[PDB]
């Protein structure tokens, strides 16, 4: 059977309103907490703690093709949360981690 410790010991914040009611219990299944908030990072002790996490969307899908009118994009929310301390890990590399058991550096925000 898989693995049941995705996020045994780790939370994090999706800055996302919809998809978290999957990921939500998803991760709860892979044993790890999640949260729903986007001004958390008021104060940076949710990036300075060593197994707090901030999720991105799936930015990562954005076609060069089209990138021009792509509706995903590098919001300035990554490169602020950047600068507070820690990455915005996208949810598809959490999906890939979900779908292989390997939540090892695809879905760290410390590394």
């Amino acid at each position: 059977m898989k693995r049941k410790s995705i996020f045994k010991d780790k939370v994090f914040l999706f800055l996302n309103a919809k998809q978290y009611k999957k990921l939500s219990p998803a991760v709860l299944f892979g044993g790890g907490k999640t949260d729903l908030l986007m001004g958390e990072l008021k104060d940076a002790s949710v990036l300075d703690n060593p197994a707090t996490c901030v999720i991105d969307v799936a930015m990562t899908e954005s076609q060069l093709s089209e990138s021009q009118s792509t509706q995903p994009w590098i919001t300035s929310t990554l490169d602020l949360l950047q600068s507070k301390g820690l990455r915005t890990i996208p949810e598809a590399e959490i999906g890939l981690a979900v779908i292989n058991v390997s939540t090892e550096i695809y879905c760290n925000p410390r590394r």
